[PDB]
């Protein structure tokens, strides 16, 4: 039992809204006292409960359980659901739902100043998890959630993965790709300067505000023809990349954020910096205005 079976026991987890899709989340109160109502809560379910999804779903909780920080999004529990015969995981609640959808839904409060605070809270929550030598591989916005104007989380750990031992890099045998390194594309190898590459795409991305085919799928698409389709794609995005092809700056982003994100794409894996030294330097960006 990864958690208390009894922390967060069914007949008191009180259905209130579905939120949506690597699984399924919806939105719970915990209700222990008749009806006091009580704790909002996140709720992560299978869509297709076979042995491996749960296996990996058992990883995903660990993962999650081993995590303590302001812009990682917090384990509460597990609730072990009929009759202790299904596993589901408990999390908190971030009322503004992902990055994506909220820089698309609530632009009316979003500026440069925001959008560089979320990198710099990204930043720190995955120099956290590098702390930890896991892998996140999938760092998107949609994968980021927001709890209020101030405060982002990193979400959404269900490709995560561990380091092991003696290797700087995990090579998964089993996506993507428009946020996946080079060597990701080519060789499947995962490490944190991956990540860096991810969040590289992840600050495009913020500062695009994901307008219409601002998007790296459509960017990335326009680049290298809407024609083709299938495998030839990969094939070409991979070329593109090992020839310097990159994402366009962004209507109205600053050239240092711009050249942030190209050091991020660096195809030289050591080359590229850590999150310690993007937080770093986005911070000092933020303090050195007026
Ligand atoms: N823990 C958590 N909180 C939320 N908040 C949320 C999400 C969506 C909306 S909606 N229907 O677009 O307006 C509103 C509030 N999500 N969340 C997740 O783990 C989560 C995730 F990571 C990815 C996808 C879905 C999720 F649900």
């Amino acid at each position: 039992f990864q958690g208390d079976p009894t922390q967060f026991e069914e007949r008191h987890l009180k259905f209130l809204q579905q939120l949506g899709k690597f699984g399924s989340v919806e939105m719970c109160r915990y209700d222990p006292l008749q009806d006091n109502t009580g704790e909002v809560v996140a709720v992560k379910k299978l869509q297709h409960s076979t042995e491996e999804h749960l296996r990996d779903f058992e990883r995903e909780i660990e993962i999650l359980k081993s995590l303590q920080h302001d812009n990682i999004v917090k384990y509460k529990g597990v609730c072990y659901s009929a009759g202790r015969r299904n596993l589901k995981l408990i999390m908190e609640y971030l009322p503004y739902g992902s990055l994506r959808d909220y820089l698309q839904k609530h632009k009316e409060r979003i500026d440069h100043i925001k959008l560089l605070q979320y990198t710099s809270q990204i930043c720190k929550g995955m120099e956290y998890l590098g702390t930890k030598r896991y892998i996140h591989r999938d760092l998107a916005t949609r994968n980021i959630l927001v709890e209020n104007e101030n405060r982002v989380k990193i979400g959404d750990f269900g490709l995560t993965k561990v380091l092991p031992q003696d290797k700087e890099y995990y090579k998964v045998k089993e996506s993507p790709i428009f946020w996946y390194a080079p060597e990701s594309l080519t060789e499947s190898k995962f490490s944190v300067a991956s990540d860096v590459w991810s969040f590289g795409v992840v600050l495009y991305e913020l500062f695009t505000y994901i307008e219409k085919s601002k998007s790296p799928p459509a960017e990335f698409m326009r680049m290298i023809g809407n024609d083709k389709q299938g495998q030839m794609i990969v094939f070409h995005l991979i070329e593109l990349l090992k020839n310097n092809g990159r994402l366009p700056r962004p209507d109205g982003c600053p050239d240092e954020i711009y050249m942030i994100m190209t050091e991020c794409w660096n195809n030289n894996v050591n080359q590229r910096p850590s999150f310690r030294d993007l937080a770093l330097r986005v911070d000092q960006i933020r303090d050195n205005m007026a």
